[PDB]
């Protein structure tokens, strides 16, 4: 339970992000990222690069965003990539059918005038919604009588609205195209010279961190639903017969909530298994999937998402992507209910096949006489957008002081900047102290900023906390005067302080942020301070 | 003089970049960046961030790419933003008039059958080409009889083809839009909450590093002309009466080639002045411009561009951008002649004005009773695309050995990775040595990679040089056997080596890359090696 109202308000005021083209009414599904937003957004794509590209020697490429017609036709995107949209036959108002029906039903199950017998039934209708194809969705839009949310008119019948943006490359209109709804296609259309890098042998994973455009219908989900976003995608090309990851054992003992395809059809709660077991019982196909699912958990977790508000639901036979046979999503429980933030497909040969065929250009590899194969691709797609957002809600708190102060408990690895050095006076009695501390902190690789903002120390740290700055060091007169020179070390969340030799503080703040020491350990080592 | 042929071939083979959607014939003006390309492309945007955002406490934001109709109409982009295109009345073949006429004339001046009197005249026609508006360009396209380059047919009359891509945001067609041809607009539409950050006082500069789409007509300039690219843009909001930069004196003593607007009309060569003087004589308006022009020089230079193949040409009264009153470009002499790689506008109030008006939302500041003003914006726009390319040609060399080996002399600050550790055998006699060296190099912050590729040491370093890896350390038997343990330190360009205690090498390779020591200094300190 979080305060979407109060939070959005804080986030936009400190300018983590806000509405794009504000002074024009703004466009739905489009937002701009302000300074702290950028800082935090770049800390996540950075933490990610380590956790994946670095930790897996993943090849990286940077493809185009403008894709020409054929490429997306071959991938079958021009076809199956779209959402069901309806529109009241009055004014041209559109709505994503998929969701409107869900909104209606919740309204019905919520009205006390409902028989527990129908309520239980409707749930069952929502717990399958993504499987509902053109027809079933058509009928349902009749039985339940779905009508325009506003001025309840009569919605047209569910239709298919392709989510890809449309444009024409170059003068004229001979070469039409779209804005890549995913980065993957580029990583595929480059398979040949990519295999080469890994010596033609599998497995090997390529990757991309760039934008994708998805002309959504009704962006009303805040940052969650946007028509333009940055996504990190890994394309793990493995040999079909070797769908077995060598590192699995590292993420084997993780105990994470899983919501199998069965548990969804056998209408039962998601279990909190162990990856190792989850694979034994054949819940999670192979180990390649398992490893990634494990890492994906370690990442989302490390960035800031709460272990208890995260899970992995599997897709349904027809909820499936138009390019996968099996797939698990990383869902984060938020004010918008559970929401997919990271996807883990298992698109089997379907990609390189389509392209190899359509162009008559062979896309394969070899193995030890030396047989040829079409690498199956397990693809972990990250919605850096929705991820940073989950981190927002999962770590947004309210200082328990009438005043109504709000702080973010961002892990030291994603905080706008780890420490905030703040002295009382600006005079020269302090500079020689602030200077050193800064340079010393710099030497220790600790992102920091010297505070200036007017106000009592406690009012200062108010803003520092506002944007989740991990720590803070107070430099007062006693720091300058008394000898030895000690400053105040203040933990963000607790607001508890520690007096300590301003010389050691750096190496300490470092150990704290790097997870090498606990706040408690500090209170045990150093004298407190009020 | 460079070998575009041989170079492009090398660049694409090592996969710095290549043609987008290759297995489909590919699209013109679109390319994909492979691994080394990315590594180098990220070293430049990184080196840039320091040189500017860091060194100038520049605020950073990340706006949308999809812009809605009004925004670009207000900026006057829907109007004046386009290139003159012609097309033979036979097949629908297009060409950018602006250039075709230039191609023709060069052909005429090149044919020996021309009177030195006409040749001199035609030049004068090219040395004004960007000023030629609809009419003048129309007449000229007649007099000289410009006809289709291929199958010389009859080109239509010069027309205006808007360079912005076109799409519709959301279902329907009520909300049309384009893909931002520049990042700036976003930095402007966010001025209010941006001024706020700097305490409402000027000057203060915002910035953005993202993509912009320019639906060019005839992309045939390789990477130079592309329909999609990453550009770093700084929006320096200064008070009209205070167009005087406090740091100028730092870049005052720089002596750089300038090609004033006059020198272009007074048909004379560009002078190699000094920024300080250049401002005295009122050649370069104010100092704000001067400082940036200075930095822009230091950057491009530091990244790899040759001091002698770089200059700053000013715009002409009607070559001017549709938003500037004064402007200087950073031109780099290349195989495609001089080409603008970095732009330095002086768009006076024109931006915030248009938007303030059109929306009726006031955009101003105050100064010490406390008067209000509309900040003038000096904007340094960087074409990270064309910049990295200039770096390619300006540092592409051919090993003087029949064999035909090609190396890149990339500054240690942009090289794919500074050092390349390479031992002879893979056995355990070496690992304990390779391991340490790597970790030690890591500790020193020196990007490196342990070589494996099969081949004689000299064949190995061949590939290392291919992609401009600054240095190389050879670990042989004597390194393992003999005591002390010394390895071979090899400079890329010279190929000259140095035998030295494998323990010190790290701190050394560091000092070398960080520009703290010279190769010569090393040869003087340590024993040579052949
Ligand atoms: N290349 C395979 C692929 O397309 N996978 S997927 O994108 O369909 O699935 C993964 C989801 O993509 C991201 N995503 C989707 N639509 C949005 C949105 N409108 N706003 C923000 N983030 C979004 C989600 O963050 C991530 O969970
Ligand atoms: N925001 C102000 C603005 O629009 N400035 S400007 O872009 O018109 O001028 C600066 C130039 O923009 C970049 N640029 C232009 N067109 C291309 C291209 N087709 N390929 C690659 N790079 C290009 C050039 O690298 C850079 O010199």
């Amino acid at each position: 339970i979080v305060d979407r109202a109060k939070m959005e308000d804080t986030l936009k005021r400190r300018f983590f992000y806000d509405q794009a083209f504000a002074i024009y009414g703004g466009v739905s599904g489009l937002y701009d990222f302000g300074p702290v937003g950028c800082a935090l957004k770049n800390n996540i794509i950075q933490t990610w690069r380590q956790h994946f590209i670095q930790e897996e020697q993943i090849l990286e490429i940077d493809c185009t965003m403008l894709t020409p017609e054929p490429v997306l036709k071959t991938s079958g995107h021009v076809d199956k990539f779209a959402d069901f949209m309806v529109k009241d036959v009055k004014n041209g108002e559109c709505f994503r059918a998929d969701h409107l029906l869900k909104a209606h039903l919740q309204k019905l199950m919520s009205d006390k005038k409902c028989s527990v017998e129908k309520k239980s039934e409707m749930e069952s209708v929502l717990a399958q919604l993504d499987n509902y194809g053109q027809q079933e969705l058509a009928d349902l839009f009749v039985n339940y009588n779905v009508k325009s949310p506003i001025t309840g008119n009569d919605l047209s019948p569910p239709v298919s609205f392709n989510l890809m943006f449309k444009t024409f490359i170059g003068p004229g209109g001979n070469m039409p195209g779209y804005l890549r709804p995913e980065t993957a296609q580029g990583i595929f259309l480059n398979f040949k010279r990519l295999l080469e890098f890994n010596q033609g042998k599998l497995p090997f994973a390529a990757a991309q961190i760039g934008n994708s455009f998805r002309n959504e219908i009704s962006p009303r989900s805040g940052l969650i639903r946007v028509r333009e976003f940055t996504m990190a995608e890994i394309e793990h090309f493995v040999d079909p017969s070797e769908k077995d990851h060598p590192k699995f054992q590292n993420v084997a003992d993780l105990h994470l909530y899983l919501y199998s395809a069965k548990a969804q059809v056998s209408g039962q709660s998601a279990r909190k298994m162990r990856l190792g077991d989850a694979v034994e019982q054949g819940v999670i196909n192979n180990t390649v999937l398992g490893y990634f699912i494990g890492r994906i958990y370690l990442y989302l977790t490390k960035v800031g998402i709460s272990p208890d508000k995260l899970r992995f639901r599997q897709h349904m036979e027809n909820e499936m992507a138009h390019y996968a046979c099996d797939c698990w999503d990383a869902e984060s429980k938020t004010s918008y209910g559970w929401i997919e933030i990271v996807g883990c497909a298992d698109r089997s040969c379907y990609d390189l096949s389509c392209h190899a065929r359509a162009t008559k250009v062979p896309l394969v590899a070899e193995k030890p006489y030396v047989e040829e194969v079409v690498p199956n691709v397990i693809e972990p797609s990250f919605g850096l957008g929705r991820i940073m957002y989950t981190v927002f809600e999962h770590t947004f708190h309210v200082r328990e002081g009438d005043e109504q102060r709000t702080f973010f408990s961002f892990p030291a690895v994603v905080a706008p900047f780890k420490c905030s050095v703040l002295p009382l006076s600006q005079n020269q009695e302090f500079m020689p102290f602030v200077k050193e501390l800064s340079e010393a902190l710099t030497r220790h690789g600790v992102s920091h900023k010297v505070d200036d903002s007017s106000g009592s120390i406690g009012r200062r740290y108010a803003r520092t906390d506002e944007i989740g700055v991990a720590f803070g060091v107070t430099i007062d007169f006693d720091t300058v005067n008394k000898t030895p020179h000690t400053a105040t070390l203040r933990d963000r969340d607790s607001m508890r302080q520690i007096r300590a030799e301003i010389s050691e503080l750096p190496s300490i703040v470092q150990d704290l942020a790097n997870g090498n020491i606990t706040w408690a350990d500090v209170e045990a080592r150093y004298p407190l301070f009020e």
